[PDB]
């Protein structure tokens, strides 16, 4: 879709990530991020209105970003649940995923060692 | 036991790993990392102040993380020595383990036999 959603200020970030990942001129890093991450990662964002919106970052099959809590090409390997404000802090680099986890701000389903690597995964994903 | 130690910026990952491994809602994630990894791994971290701290990751018995260079159920199978900065890079996804290895930044002592699966 156009991945931005009302009520989730950080959600424009998924539009940027999709564009950078899908850029035909980045075929190499896409293939490199798929071989390193080797996971479907779902983000369940929670806003200060009480709502839940989800997005998926398929870095195990062909390299897709989209709306929803399930990739159409598989089921999630990792689920990250956190507030819209904390996700935006994490992308801006003013919050650390491992500290967010330890203080109860980020919940993780699946392999925690790939969640720990999320902001590394997020850089090399769309880094044009 | 908060396993992180002052002076080792990366060591929070041992708290992260313990919580994620011991999470009761992840009984099956736990059960597979014990079933495939099938080793006790010790991390010997070195900081730029010259100190050494170690942690163990028992992933072949029931799956515990703790402080020190010796696991209480059976003892260490493979030992990894690296700096605090490089380990933090490795954990955060900004460095590759086998390239830390081929450049001498990461040292591997012990059994290749357990080491291959991690």
């Amino acid at each position: 879709m156009s991945l931005k959603v009302d009520g989730f200020t950080s959600s424009i970030i998924f539009d940027v990530i999709r564009d950078g990942l899908n850029d035909p001129s980045q075929a190499k890093q896409k293939a490199e991020s798929i071989k390193k991450a080797n996971a479907i990662i779902v983000f369940n964002l929670k806003n200060k209105a009480g709502k839940t919106e989800s997005w998926y970052l398929d870095l195990k099959n062909d390299g897709d970003v989209g709306k929803g809590n399930k990739s159409p090409k598989g089921d999630a390997d990792i689920q990250l649940t956190l507030s819209d404000d904390h996700f935006q802090q994490l992308v801006e680099g003013k919050a650390n995923a491992q500290r967010l986890f330890m203080t109860g701000k980020l919940k993780v389903k699946g392999n925690v060692m790939k969640a720990a690597a999320i902001e590394g995964i997020l850089k090399n994903a769309q880094n044009n």
